[PDB]
């Protein structure tokens, strides 16, 4: 049974709820980003109307085979009326095609979705500018001080650095990063783009990569591995077991693998400067992991709730626990009395 932080009031519209079976009065069922969690239930049998972006379109229809009749795209920054009530889609900052999603409910009430997020001083000046918002149902994945991590530009900035000085010492040098999921594409793409290379992988995430309206993404991918000096494999192949057995596949090409884990948030956060971070090594292989989140810190997350001016805030994330609850609850009473809404 669906539970009632992903039920829109006053409407029969659901968020992310594909898990549930059929959900008791729901008329439209939206989808606001291609991550299993949230597209769990979903496959081409389904039979009701999916609301969503371009690009999660493209995923819905080619990677489960939903069927085209049921997939109804949206454009982003655009008035749309569905089932008589007018909504709109908003860039999430998040993975390719992710939406946040701002409900005009019939009785006056404005109710945001943010979906998965990473807040920032530029949603400020989208359509959010201009009205109210009574409800806030809020990405609360990094609710607590003592999530920190840099801003993106930052870890992509020491990636790219740290990839062609390894390169340039050793020529005969491959990288490999992870992934098991969309999001993240940044850290491979520009690592592939300072050492003047194409991206190597397997069918299926070339495939993936093809759904993402990439602009030239036909000349920054490709499935010939043996072309390319920087491979992706699945995140769990990185480690020392597997990154042994890749460069045996290599055909002596390579002497060398230098490989980068993009996480979200890890306890090494609160001690180590992002310039400071040094690779698990064994022998001819060493291993980044680097902090590249896409959801807010912390402070990024605060200064939108206490922008926005929310009268109330539902959590969508660490939802679980009692301890959990209360200590989100406590931040939101701060951040109310110290801005004065
Ligand atoms: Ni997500």
């Amino acid at each position: 049974t669906c539970p009632f932080y992903k039920k829109i009031p006053g409407t029969g519209f659901t968020v992310d709820a594909f898990q549930y079976g059929v959900v008791e009065g729901c008329t439209a069922y939206f989808l606001t980003h291609f991550h299993s969690d949230h597209y769990a239930g979903l496959s081409k049998h389904f039979t009701f109307p999916v609301y969503c972006s371009e690009i999660t379109g493209n995923l819905l229809k080619n990677k489960l085979h939903v069927q085209e009749q049921y997939i109804h795209p949206l454009p982003l920054d655009t008035e749309c009326i569905v089932n008589g009530v007018k909504v709109v889609l908003l860039d999430a900052n998040h993975c390719p095609g992710a939406v946040m999603i701002l409900f005009y409910l019939p009785n006056g009430t404005v109710i945001l979705h943010t979906g998965d997020f990473r807040a920032d001083p530029s949603m400020e000046r989208s359509l959010l500018a201009d009205q109210k918002v009574h409800m806030l149902y809020l990405d609360t994945t990094y609710c607590s001080p003592e999530y920190t991590f840099p801003s993106q530009q930052e870890v992509i900035r020491f990636a790219i650095n740290t990839a062609f000085e390894a390169v340039t010492l050793n020529p005969h040098a491959l990288v490999v990063c992870g992934t098991y999921s969309i999001g993240k594409e940044k850290v491979f793409l520009a690592i592939a783009d300072v050492l003047g290379s194409k991206v190597g992988m397997s069918q299926e995430k070339y495939k993936t990569l093809q759904c993402l309206n990439i602009p030239e993404i036909n000349s920054l991918i490709t499935t010939d591995m043996c072309s390319s000096l920087v491979h992706l494999l699945p995140m769990m192949q990185i480690n020392f077991k597997g990154l042994q057995s890749h460069l045996k596949k290599c055909g002596g090409k390579y002497n060398q693998i230098l490989a980068f884990r993009p996480t979200g948030w890890t306890h090494s956060n609160k001690f180590t400067r992002i310039a400071d971070v040094i690779p698990q090594t064994k022998g001819n292989i060493s291993i980044y992991g680097i902090p590249y989140s896409e959801h807010s810190s912390y402070l990024e997350m605060k200064r939108f709730v206490q922008w926005l001016k929310p009268q109330k805030i539902i959590p969508t994330v660490n939802v679980g626990t009692w301890k959990s609850r209360s200590t989100m609850e406590k931040y939101f009473r701060e951040w109310k009395l110290e801005a004065g809404y």
